[PDB]
């Protein structure tokens, strides 16, 4: 069921990088 696995990492790709986006550090 690859579609369900992909969705988990897709959240991280946006949010976890989104923490750095809060700026300056985190």
């Amino acid at each position: 069921t690859n579609r369900r696995k992909s969705g988990k990492y897709k959240k991280v790709e946006i949010k976890e990088l989104g923490e750095l986006r809060k700026e300056p550090s985190l």
